[PDB]
DNA sequence: CGGCATACG
DNA sequence: GCCG
């Protein structure tokens, strides 16, 4: 088992769920705490887990895999050995736990102004919503569209969304062209948003481009929020529900053909596996890789990458499809 | 021990 | 919290 999630294949459902569920409870309160050393080790040991070809059933079976410690392999044993771990039931149902979560779950709200509103006393979105002058537009918008946007988007709405996205994008720029990126592309059947790459094949065409998407949007009606030159956009769009719609959570981002493979292998994530192929680049290659392209600082060049499989070829790395970046 | 991903809004 |  290798040490980096990038150098294996991690698949969108797997053999040790609820093993893996519990870390990521110890991960994400280790971020509430600000440690993200301890988020990133407890989630990298439950991405181990998920890459595994089998169920753990004995505490043996973790000797010699990367990230398991005297911690993490202590929380196992004990769900192994009765079916729950003390610690993380105590997490879960600990105030500052379900705050936290319910406060940073957001959209406009991280964990810095969950964490100033937990010290100042503040526990429900109607205490948020009682103090209203604390809130910048942006929250305002999340916790108004927060029941909504706490609905999970299903794959069934993305097909309509992207229908209505490209027919902006083809009157803001005739040949643009609309991806799906982010958890869908790696097989997710739900999600908390739906993520677009939109480029043009003819280099420099795009510059300019969103902002003539966005005022197209919201001229059709379809926007209930966004933030207005700029390339990203983190917007709430209606969509149509039987007789009625809701509020969904959409990004678009637009990259130059150039940069393409390289913003669709960052937007497609995941999260954890972007993060883990930036830090093998830099840190076993010596190349820095971000959205735009991947950098030699000693020769001071950037690769010129046609696919995201001349990225993973670049980096020494098998390739591994969308469905299998589920780190 | 140092390190832990990244740039745009 | 764990790796090198
Ligand atoms: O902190 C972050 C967040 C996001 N991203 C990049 O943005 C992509 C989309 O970020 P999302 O937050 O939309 O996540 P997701 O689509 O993977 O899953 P859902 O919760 O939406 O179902 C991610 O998959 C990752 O590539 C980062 O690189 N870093
Ligand atoms: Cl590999
Ligand atoms: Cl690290
Ligand atoms: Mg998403
Ligand atoms: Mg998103
Ligand atoms: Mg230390
Ligand atoms: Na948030």
């Amino acid at each position: 088992m290798p040490a980096y999630a990038c150098q294996r294949p991690t698949p969108l459902t797997h053999h040790n769920t609820g093993l893996s569920e519990a870390l990521e409870i110890l991960a994400e309160a280790a971020g509430f705490e600000g440690s993200e050393g301890r988020l990133l080790t407890f989630c990298r040991a439950a991405s181990v887990l998920k890459a595994l070809p089998s169920p753990v059933t004995t505490l043996s079976q973790l000797q010699g895999l990367p990230h398991f410690g005297e911690h993490s392999s202590r929380v196992v044993q004990e769900l192994l050995e009765h079916g729950v771990c003390e610690e993380v039931e105590r997490v879960r149902r600990s105030e500052r736990y379900q705050t936290m979560k319910l406060f940073t779950q957001i959209f406009g709200v991280g964990v810095k102004t969950a964490d100033r509103w937990y010290r100042e006393g503040l526990r429900t979105l109607d205490d948020l919503r009682e103090q209203p002058q604390k809130l910048t537009q942006q929250q305002k918008a999340g916790l108004q569209h927060h029941q909504d946007l706490s609905t999970p988007v299903l794959r069934s709405d993305v097909d309509a969304l992207q229908q209505v996205v490209e027919e902006a994008v083809g009157q803001a720029l005739p040949g643009a062209t609309v991806t799906l990126t982010g958890g869908f592309r790696r097989g997710k059947l739900q999600g908390h948003d739906v993520d677009f790459l939109i480029t043009h094949p003819k280099e420099g065409q795009e510059a300019g481009l969103l902002p003539r998407v966005m005022c197209r949007l919201q001229d059709q009606g379809l926007i209930l929020y966004h933030q207005h030159a700029f390339e990203r956009s983190f917007c709430i769009f209606r969509l149509p529900q039987p007789g009625s719609w809701k509020a969904v959570r959409v990004d678009l981002v637009v990259a130059p053909v150039s940069q393409f493979p390289f913003a669709l292998l960052s937007w497609t994530g995941s999260k954890l596996f972007q993060r883990e192929l930036r830090r093998f680049s830099r840190k076993e290659k010596g190349l820095w890789l971000n959205s735009h392209g991947l950098f030699d600082p000693e020769q001071k060049t950037f690769f010129q990458a046609a696919s995201e499989e001349d990225i993973f070829r670049h980096l020494g790395l098998e390739y591994l499809p969308p469905e299998q970046r589920n780190a």
